[PDB]
């Protein structure tokens, strides 16, 4: 019942208690293992509010204090009487920062404690929401020196007035299906890009047009704005040693910005919550680029490098791999944009993962996730034994909107 | 009750039924995934149904069950059971159990290869000195001069767990670690402390790189005796680069023979406690584990400086670099001198058809995605973007606790 956690590069060995606390369900059971599947009332409201508030007033020192029961009260009063509850500006910026804490399929959470919260619950209509995501995607941004941010829009109530935003990144490239019946742009992006098609948009088909925003507020139907080209950071991939890297025309955006997932705090659901960190190297290098069912560009690469593609075992694919990522990270660095290398983040993890267990009892971990998509064993994460489990404040997936939307 | 599974970069579904005929447990609850953890005397009583479920599925496979030969079976495999508190294994039942064990490890990404395997079975070994020639037969056998055969030598089985044979070592061919005074390693520091029992079992160590270590070997639960593989049994590949010529002067070469010598096969209930096994290597084990792990040979930093990369910042991807100019050379090394291997890309592939074979025609394939995807280039290969179910089916390799922490010594 107390679990231990191995490293099997430095024999240190971490302790689990925090497990305990969990609530949610992982979708593995005594007989099956789904750790690589990517997706497995006021009655019901009140403990979770209750659960959440019980963390919260223990975190600032203040458990079963006169404040916390009378929190407790007013809160419960709150649910009984309107069926729902509004959450205090700290609690609803302690919930955002946990949410993150507990993102086992997060690399990057030592930066956890530093997130800068816009609270956008006033927001009525989808104009306010465009407004409230610029300033979100120019803070954030702040001219490449880029700052963690999450703008949480209002609580969902009833289930037929969410707001969503309907893109899954704030920033990302259409992609069209051609007549060539190649695909053009991101082929990652296709059904959402005929959706702002059949909206309005007028596409441009190029290869790398930055998406509209599709907003929707209140439940109301949802309206087309393009976020301002110049806050839209972009950076032109270049190599330091291949001059000819640059032919190729590849760019990609400074700024990744998640706003598909659900934030749930206190039993509260917040339907649109766009946060936005900053870039590890290996995820536009190895998977935006060299995806097959993305840019899939790795045959390309080999050929200017002039490889040997006849064989697998001349691992063309892996020396035009590393030689994209060395790209990637100098044109980001060469453009003062704040990006991290897997190396420099899997090590930063592990410490995150050291200092969790030292002063929290443990920390979520999602291997499969956590671990980077090349050269995984020369990562100190590879030999990290990780226990994954879920715990509130979360972020969680959704159903995509139009799927759910009754027009 | 049925499971899907999704490859993300194909978008084909493919149903598990087979999970239904799990029996052990993975480590798991609704509550924690163990998914990334390493590791997470039998009575007549339990022996019976885990007897007559392996025979089913035997009689199954040959398409005789509910024959009077299945039957006949049972009741010959009870009535030994309740006379003797176990049973024998007919030489037909000991194949086919060695091969699903193999068909059914989760953590193998070369069980497209499962229905030839080459068991021998060594049942009526004694003694460590006839345990030593086993071996050598089975070492010779699978060398077969580089063109590597899979096969498993199977020891006598438990009885009342203090006659066990066991392999001491945890492969049959391995390279000593020696600790140094100063806190530095020559040799495999991997094989540490395994080397330092040898040497106080008597083995006199040449204190090299590169020394193959002896076999310790247990019959009968008698202490284990040191043996040495004839030198001319042992298949070893030095290590060059195609293009750059320094790479032979690091001095590497690594042996042809990966064997796995310390892990329990269970068969119907029975436990063979020493039954080495072994097939050809996948480059990655030794260019990427082997070569560049911390706590292994480590290699990259020297590799690194002598292609000139810059060693200043991380972001360089200097390591990465060299990484896979090493595994190229293992490759390339190992292809040139004729040496079967596999690299991570054709590996890989072929499990994947193999899996979607399994799903058709066996309902499924349980498989451990943390072991299967390669530890270098993982998004690269087919098998980062399948989605996998682990379960545990019997018959099963299983691991066991080292032999020096369990052994009670004769003297
Ligand atoms: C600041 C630097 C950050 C870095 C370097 C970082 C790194 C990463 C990486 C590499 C992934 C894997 C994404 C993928 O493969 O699709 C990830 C996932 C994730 N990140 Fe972080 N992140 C950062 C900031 C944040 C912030 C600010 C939040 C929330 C406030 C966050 C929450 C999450 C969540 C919930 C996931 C899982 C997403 C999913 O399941 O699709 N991250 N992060
Ligand atoms: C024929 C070519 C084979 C290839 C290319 C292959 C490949 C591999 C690889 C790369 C691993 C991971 C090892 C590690 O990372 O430590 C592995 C594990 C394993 N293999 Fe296979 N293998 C082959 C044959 C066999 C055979 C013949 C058997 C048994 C009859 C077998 C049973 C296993 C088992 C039980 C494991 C898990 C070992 C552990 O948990 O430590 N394999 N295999
Ligand atoms: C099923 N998975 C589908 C892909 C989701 C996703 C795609 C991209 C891209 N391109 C980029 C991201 C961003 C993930 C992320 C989010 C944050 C906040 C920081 C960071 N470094 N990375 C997510
Ligand atoms: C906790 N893990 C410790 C290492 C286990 C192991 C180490 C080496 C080595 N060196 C080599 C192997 C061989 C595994 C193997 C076995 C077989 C049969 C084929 C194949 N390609 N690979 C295993
Ligand atoms: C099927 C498998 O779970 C899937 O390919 C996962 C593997 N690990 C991942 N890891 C990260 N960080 N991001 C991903 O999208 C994935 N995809
Ligand atoms: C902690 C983690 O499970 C451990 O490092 C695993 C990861 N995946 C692996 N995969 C293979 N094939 N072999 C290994 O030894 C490991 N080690
Ligand atoms: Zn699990």
């Amino acid at each position: 019942r107390f679990l231990k956690v191995k490293n099997w590069e430095t024999d240190v060995v971490l302790t689990d208690t925090l497990h305990l606390k969990s609530t949610l369900e992982t979708g593995c059971t005594e007989h099956i293992c789904m750790g690589s599947i990517m997706l497995p009332t006021k009655d019901q409201l009140f403990p979770l509010a209750k659960e959440f508030l019980d963390q919260y007033y223990s975190s600032i020192k203040r458990f079963g204090s006169k404040a916390h029961m009378d929190r407790l009260e007013e809160v419960n009063k709150e649910i009984e009487s309107t069926s729902t509850y509004q959450l205090k500006d700290t609690e609803l910026i302690y919930g955002a920062k946990h949410a993150w804490r507990n993102a086992s399929r997060c690399v990057g959470r030592i930066q956890w404690s530093k997130l800068q919260v816009f609270d956008a619950r006033d927001c009525t209509t989808a104009h306010g929401m465009f407004n409230y995501i610029c300033n979100h995607v120019k803070y954030a941004t702040n001219k490449g020196n880029l700052r963690s941010a999450i703008t949480i829009f209002p609580q969902r109530t009833d289930g037929k007035h969410d707001f969503r935003v309907w893109n899954s990144q704030l920033i990302r490239y259409a992609g069209y299906k051609q007549p060539d019946g190649s695909t053009l742009g991101d082929p990652a992006n296709v059904q959402f890009t005929e959706i702002c098609i059949q909206q309005g948009w007028k596409a441009p088909r190029g290869r790398f047009d930055v998406l509209p925003l599709l907003l929707q507020a209140n439940g109301n139907d949802p309206e087309l704005f393009q976020i301002p080209p110049e806050l839209v950071l972009e950076v032109p991939i270049r190599h330091p040693k291949f001059d000819w890297f640059k032919d190729l025309g590849l760019k990609w955006y400074g700024l990744p910005a998640v706003s598909n997932m659900l934030l749930e705090i206190g039993g509260l659901e917040f339907s649109a919550c766009p946060f936005s960190g900053w870039y590890m190297g290996t995820e536009i290098g190895v998977r935006d680029y060299c995806d097959n069912s993305r840019y899939n560009i790795l045959e390309e690469v080999a050929k200017k490098m002039d490889l040997d593609m006849r064989k697998t075992s001349s691992l063309w694919k892996d020396q035009a791999l590393v030689e994209i990522n060395i790209a990637v990270l100098y044109s980001f660095q060469s453009d003062k944009v704040t990006i991290v290398d897997h190396h420099s983040a899997t090590e930063s993890f592990i410490k995150h993962m050291e200092n969790e267990y030292r002063c929290r009892g443990g920390c979520p971990a999602d291997w499969v996730w956590i671990v980077p998509p090349m050269s995984g064993s020369i990562t100190p994460v590879f030999h990290q034994e990780m226990l994954n489990y879920r715990l509130t404040p979360s972020f969680e997936y959704q159903p995509d909107p139009w799927n759910t939307h009754v027009w």
